[PDB]
């Protein structure tokens, strides 16, 4: 599924991401825009052999099992395919674990390079929330 901006913001709010660990909703919408262009089916392979999955591009070396990332962990206890669903629940639940891991949203490279320090409230402007 390719979400609209405000549709995703509303879905993320319902799942408890607004101000989760101090990150306002716009941070999460901005991260999804630049990680996946709001597409739940996005995948990208990395040089280390791991793959990033879904709307928040969660990586298989640590967070999910895809059966082809040797010596990887599965800290969210899910198959990586679950992160590609039109229902974002699994992605959100795993993202809450990632953002609690110590580095905050710096775990998402696109957030650090394209959202951090910008006016992220713009990503939710105009939306009925
Ligand atoms: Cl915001
Ligand atoms: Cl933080």
């Amino acid at each position: 599924k390719v979400f609209g901006r405000c549709e995703l913001a509303a879905a993320m709010k319902r799942h408890g991401l607004d101000n989760y660990r101090g990150y306002s909703l716009g941070n999460w919408v901005c991260a999804a825009k630049f990680e996946s262009n709001f597409n739940t089916q996005a995948t990208n392979r990395n040089t280390d052999g791991s793959t990033d999955y879904g709307i928040l591009q969660i990586n298989s070396r640590w967070w999910c099992n895809d059966g082809r990332t040797p010596g990887s962990r599965n800290l969210c206890n899910i198959p990586c395919s679950a992160l590609l669903s039109s229902d974002i629940t699994a992605s959100v639940n795993c993202a809450k674990k990632i953002v609690s891991d110590g580095n905050g949203m710096n775990a998402w490279v696109a957030w650090r390079n394209r959202c951090k320090g910008t006016d992220v409230q713009a990503w939710i402007r105009g939306c009925r929330l």
